[PDB]
């Protein structure tokens, strides 16, 4: 078959075992949708992501789009637009969109164990099938005539762009200097270049594109707060009818040359600069820029978090399928005897090693995402949980920053360990493991580099939100500690020390912070440690969600679990203790080291590196 | 300018302040080489490799090169040929070469400190240029015949290879079936594919290939020990005259699409399969095939970590740059205020921990090589360690596997901090970084994988020494512990890394005697033994930049200024940086490595 390598079974585990989101379903919103039904959707785009969908991952790196600079537009290889017409002749661009705008209504936490099949197969399909996903945030940030808007780009498959990013204003948003030129008759002139832009041109994919672009009204303040967002389509149309008319004055002016996702195209996009105005329209006629641009934001690093994460899960699988044929070496019982038999490399330790590494994380990550997932929902959140809809809100923000930056580096970090598995082979293009990594790098960079997912999830998501939602995760953690059954005792106790050690990271970099008033150099020493910080949450998070699913694994393991299930639920037990084990201990170092950082490094003078 | 930004200033700092390797230079086998000349040849080829040889870095990997099935031959790109003839027209490829092949005689710390800038700028080129080497490899093997054709080659220099993988012999080298058939005359007809052999056809750079062949004799016995090594050349030739005849039935089938390396050939290399058979010559006439082999494996080893380290150096200097000049936000004193100036992302607390971690492991990875070169030749190593020649090659040994493994793993985890650093823009071809990336991750597999170096490392390299050349290093170590405030805490915070370190060793052997009784504990040996080789590296590390720190000091006191300070500077950061952030993990690292058990040895396979 292909490269990807689905898990469907984990989902499910994850899904009803464990999380328990059948509860909704079958009622309310979700009326018309089953549990059978949830299992049957899984099933099917799982197949269509090793089919179809994967059959041209080789295909879009090896023969990367080509930019028509006098056309301003990119042709995109054929093999990969038959898989995305396969994605929209299935309506799986359409998954977890409102009923109102064609979509069928689901929990998010299934929308994303959906999505996380198209990601691990060919992520920039999804990328460029997120049309549809936008026109609804349109939706409800946008007037009633916009909403009309919306409601045609959604109906007819319009592709989509966040459009953020200039050559001086990338981690700091609110140095752009695009501007917006307001019309007698309300419109707006965007005038300015923007670049890295994602999907900007799409060859003929779709009828339209709808730009959404940050953008200072002329005589508007400084900062995030000083922009304003704008609807700027490719072409105009008829308010009325979606028909397609004059070509709009925002052009693609370069495509860029990546390491890896090549097959997404990465754009310069030019507004107002080839003597056709760029028209925009103000978003809800309202200036609220960076906050109506961040609700875009806060689902493309999830979403980015995600595609990391299905990433290593293909590439652990792939690593593992080969080991179990691998062979290689005699049993290490008997290396001393060259006459021995030849073994599979799953006989041998460090592989054993390298490969539980990389399940303990495919699967803690797997956990997070599909955690931070069931607080998406208020009804979810009150039938798994039992939390308000405001707390939801608070916890979701607050995993958004791991399921992002840990989930991103923590992927790329285990392919490693997925390529290292394959020896010599691993290094060739034959095997898909070196795309997984090359593709995989940016997720650390695009959506907010890891930097500044910490100081989010430190600054916005601890300190703004006083605590709240970390002192409820938190609480989840110690009732499962505290609720011994002594079978995971020695987890528990692991648990009971990793978690110690990232209360203490807390009140020390917060400590660092409320000392910033006094001596303002003092808050340095929150940016030194701030993604460590961040690292170890999300490792704290990872054995704790595998803890609790060794305990569900337990359950149906003394209940008389047999066959491929009993196994399945084995190596649950046995990626929560190894990583109890063997990645929770190291945080009491990390605790140790934040609790004494200096600020040597801020004082050494810059010509000394 | 280049990609490839070098460091003749950090190269020169290890060999003269810290090790003092000109002490032997200006005198014996290094009598017309002094330090001056030693100095200015570094920045020659340094020069050499900024320029020629970096031009077609990019080249080789966006036109990488084409087997042609026509003619059995692989084809490069034009500027890459350019670039491997300004290496040679400067005679770059024989440095550390006997004199008696044409070579300079050097001591090995300052040859690896000019093989490195090869490395950095693009280190496929120093790979096809190990012909001369590799031919003294051979000279020294050989009989006296044989001495003849390796001057020959050595002189013509003839291009080489190292021919032991196949498809199912790779790790396991021992389970090698190419076969090995003698004839009337004494020659050998040897039989059999090999796989993934670098540079095993090389276009028209060179007049001839010596391809040096493990392979098994008929009726020899199984494993390593059953190997023999031929010398089999890709045209035959006059053994007086060096002359070029026949083809010899040796020939390319494939050139593997790799990740990175692009310009590299990695071929699949068949013999006597072709209708004409692969005549080799029994090296040595001797049958002795892995230790002869080994000779030239364990210059690859030092040749991978090298490289490793040197596109580690590269990769930091490039962030390093672009940070000093990227403008992007505000100080973070005034993250609250929108109106306060923007600043380069020198002064963001992320970016200067990311730079500084680069930094330390860069020099740490440096000053491991280079310490480990200071222990291959006799000479230096009674000079500058006071140790004779027994344990000097012990220790050698002892850290050959920490240069490659170690600086392998290393060099590519923290190439990931240097692309960081750029944001965006590191993901981009534009910049260098992202093919440092691909380039740099085949380190951790050729030349054995870090797991094989791992077991080299305990089992060879510490267990059957009697952990003699590790008790002398840990006692090195000590004695920078124990020896004479302004490195108080490093020191301290070393202590405790270096009982880390012992702790691991002991429950390492524990587990390896405990075998004695239950055959399975050995694996708890294999699931700790990588750890144990990292953590010894970062021990290596901490200790190599503190002993920087305390000359620094040194040079600080006697007066340093202006560039020279920053850098001594520099290197007190750096040793402060590292003890105070790496270090301590190793505790943790040692409390895992002592409670390991072998629940995921008895895990069934189908459940993972
Ligand atoms: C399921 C449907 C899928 C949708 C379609 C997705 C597919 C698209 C295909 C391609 C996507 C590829 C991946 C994304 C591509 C990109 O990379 S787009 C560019 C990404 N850019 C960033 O992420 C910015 C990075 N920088 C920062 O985040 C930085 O921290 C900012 C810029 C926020 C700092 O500026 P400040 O001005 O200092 O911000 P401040 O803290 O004061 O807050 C100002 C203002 O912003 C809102 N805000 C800030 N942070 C958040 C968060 N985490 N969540 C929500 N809102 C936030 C607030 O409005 C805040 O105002 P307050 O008064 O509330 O403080
Ligand atoms: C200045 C010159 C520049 C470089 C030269 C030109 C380069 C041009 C080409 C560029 C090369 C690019 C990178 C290298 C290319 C490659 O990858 S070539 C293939 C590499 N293959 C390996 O490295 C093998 C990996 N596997 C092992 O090492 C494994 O551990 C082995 C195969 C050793 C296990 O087999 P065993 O049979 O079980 O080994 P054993 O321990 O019992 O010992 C047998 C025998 O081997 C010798 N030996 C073993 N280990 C060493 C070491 N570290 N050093 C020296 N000798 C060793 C011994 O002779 C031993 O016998 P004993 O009686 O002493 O025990
Ligand atoms: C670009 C490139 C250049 C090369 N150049 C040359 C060259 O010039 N000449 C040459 O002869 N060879 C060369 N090689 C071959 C190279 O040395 C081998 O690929 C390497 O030794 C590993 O062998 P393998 O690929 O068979 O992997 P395998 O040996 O099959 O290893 C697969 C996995 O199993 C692990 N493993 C294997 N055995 C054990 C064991 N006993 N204990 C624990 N783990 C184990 C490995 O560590 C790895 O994780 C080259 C390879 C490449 C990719
Ligand atoms: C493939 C790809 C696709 C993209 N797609 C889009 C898209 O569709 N839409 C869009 O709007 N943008 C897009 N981007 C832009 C991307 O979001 C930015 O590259 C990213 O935010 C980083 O900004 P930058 O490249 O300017 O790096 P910089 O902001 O210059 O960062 C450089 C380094 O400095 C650090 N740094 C910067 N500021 C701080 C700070 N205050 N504190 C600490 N460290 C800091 C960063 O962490 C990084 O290490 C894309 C980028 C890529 C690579």
């Amino acid at each position: 078959m292909s490269h990807y390598k689905s898990n469907v079974r984990d989902q499910v585990f994850n899904l009803f075992e464990v999380f328990g989101v059948d509860k909704v379903l079958g009622a309310d919103k979700f009326s018309d949708l089953d549990a059978d039904t949830a299992r049957e959707m899984l099933t099917e785009i799982a197949r269509l992501a090793e089919g179809p969908i994967a059959e041209s991952f080789v295909e879009g790196d090896r023969n990367p789009p080509v930019f028509d600079p006098e056309t301003h537009t990119v042709t995109l290889p054929e093999g990969f637009k038959k898989s995305m017409r396969a994605l929209f002749d299935g309506g799986w661009d359409k998954v977890g969109l409102a009923e109102h705008l064609g979509g069928i209504p689901m929990p998010r936490a299934l929308q994303w164990a959906l999505i996380e099949h198209i990601l691990g197969a060919n992520p920039a399909a999804y990328m460029y099938a997120g049309g549809p996903g936008m026109s609804e945030i349109f939706y409800n940030n946008g007037t009633d005539e916009q909403k009309k808007w919306a409601t045609i780009a959604a109906e007819r498959g319009w592709g989509a762009t966040m459009v953020l990013t200039e050559p001086d204003a990338g981690s700091d948003v609110g140095a752009g200097r695009t501007k917006a030129v307001q019309q007698p008759d309300g419109t707006w002139h965007i005038e300015g270049v923007k670049r890295f832009i994602t999907s900007a041109d799409s060859d003929d994919l779709f009828e339209n594109i709808m730009h959404l672009v940050l953008a200072r009204p002329e005589g508007a303040g400084p900062g995030t707060k000083g922009l304003s967002l704008f609807f700027v389509p490719k072409f105009h149309f008829d308010h009325e009818t979606g028909e397609i008319g004059e070509r709009n004055g925002v052009f693609v002016t370069n495509v860029e040359h990546k390491m890896g996702l090549k097959v997404s195209a990465t754009c310069e996009l030019s507004l107002g600069q080839h003597g056709i105005p760029a028209v925009g329209w103000l978003v809800g006629e309202v200036h609220n820029g960076i906050a109506q641009m961040f609700d875009v934001i806060e689902q493309a690093r999830m979403m980015v978090g995600t595609k990391a994460i299905a990433t290593l899960s293909t590439g652990y699988l792939n690593a593992l399928e080969y080991a179990k044929e691998r062979v290689q070496g005699a049993d290490m019982t008997q290396m001393t005897d060259k006459t021995a038999p030849r073994v599979t490399i799953t006989h041998h330790p460090d592989v054993r090693r390298s490969l539980m590494t990389q399940k303990a994380y495919a699967e803690g990550l797997r956990a997070i995402y599909l955690y931070t997932a069931t607080f998406q929902d208020a009804e979810v959140a009150q039938a798994v949980h039992g939390v308000d809809g405001d707390l939801a809100a608070r916890v979701n923000d607050l995993l958004l920053p791991i399921v992002k930056g840990f989930g991103s580096e923590t992927a790329y970090a285990k392919l490693t360990e997925s390529l290292q598995t394959l020896g010599g082979s691993g290094f060739l293009q034959d095997y898909p493991i070196e795309q997984y990594i090359r593709d995989s790098k940016i997720d650390s960079l695009y959506a907010g580099t890891t930097a500044i997912q910490a100081q989010d999830f430190f600054f916005r998501k601890i300190i703004r939100d006083k605590g709240q939602a970390l002192a409820y995760v938190a609480g989840e953690i110690e009732q499962f500690i505290k609720n011994e059954n002594g079978r995971l005792k020695t987890e528990r106790e692991l648990l009971a020390t990793a978690l110690a050690d990232v209360q203490g990271m807390a009140a020390s970099l917060t400590g660092y912070l409320m000392a910033a008033q006094e001596d303002a150099a003092s808050i340095y020493k929150v940016g030194l440690g701030s993604v460590r910080f961040l690292m170890a949450v999300g490792d704290l998070l990872s054995g704790w969600l595998l803890a609790r699913q060794a305990a569900v694994a337990i359950e149906k393991l003394d209940a008389g679990a047999t066959g491929a299930d009993k196994s399945f639920y084995e190596g649950k037990i046995a990626a929560a203790s190894f990583f109890a084990k063997n990645m929770l201990p190291l945080l009491t170092s990390t605790r140790q080291i934040i609790e004494n950082l200096d600020n040597d490094v801020m004082e050494l003078d810059e010509a000394a590196f």
